């Protein structure tokens, strides 16, 4: 299975674990983790997390031949679960990262009014391609997770970080970026629409 071969020890996850379209992992709603977590659970989320570290070292990124990210969700590894990371960095920062979280069970319990797009629409792992336009989200979100020791964290998100955190939770209820994008005008703004 693909838990048991990207948790062992020396297995470095690359372009090669991550599923594309077409794939209908991708189209599935992944399954609640129960706790506590098996040992293979808590190392897949570490894992996924040296993933999207390695692809912003550029160094490591050419080496492994990865696309750079900022998040991943456990079914874009052919794993049907609700488990995500996301590794937001800064835009000279006085910390490298915006946003550095393994989230369990992650779920939306409020969300702002106003809605949010990043201006340069999104593009994803698991698709080889480019689908332009505005990907319409909420501004703002509330987000429980779970933390690897089982721990209950409860988070508010705005700017590009609300953007990553809905992408990856997309991803684990079997969404895609461009499902979200206007089949009738992918760049129109409509009233309460902040474009990021
Ligand atoms: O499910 C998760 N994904 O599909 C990976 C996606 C997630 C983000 C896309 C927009 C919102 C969340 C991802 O990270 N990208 N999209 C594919 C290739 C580019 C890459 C990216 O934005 N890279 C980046 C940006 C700034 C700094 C460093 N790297
Ligand atoms: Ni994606």
């Amino acid at each position: 299975s693909a838990i048991e071969r990207i948790t062992k020890a020396a297995h470095l996850i690359d372009m090669n674990d991550i599923i594309r379209e077409g794939n209908p992992t991708l189209r599935t709603v992944a399954e609640e983790v129960t706790f506590p977590l098996s040992d293979q659970e808590i190392i897949l989320g570490e894992k996924m997390m040296q993933f999207l570290k390695h692809s912003q070292d550029p160094v490591m990124a050419e080496k492994m031949g990865l696309r750079g990210g900022v998040g991943l969700a456990a079914p874009q590894l052919d794993i049907s679960k609700r488990i995500i990371a996301v590794l937001v960095p800064n835009i000279t920062p006085q910390e490298a990262y915006d946003l550095e979280a393994i989230m369990y069970n992650p779920k939306i319990v409020s969300h702002s009014v106003q809605d949010a797009a990043l201006g340069e629409g999104e593009g994803c792992l698991s698709v080889d391609r480019n689908v332009p336009g505005y990907v319409v989200r909420h501004a703002r979100v509330t987000v429980d997770y779970f933390d690897k020791d089982g721990e209950k964290h409860r988070i508010k998100l705005k700017g590009y970080n609300s953007i990553v955190v809905q992408h990856e939770i997309d991803h684990i209820n079997g969404i895609m970026f461009y499902d979200r994008i206007n089949e009738k005008d992918p760049f129109a703004v409509k009233d309460g629409l902040l474009i990021l």
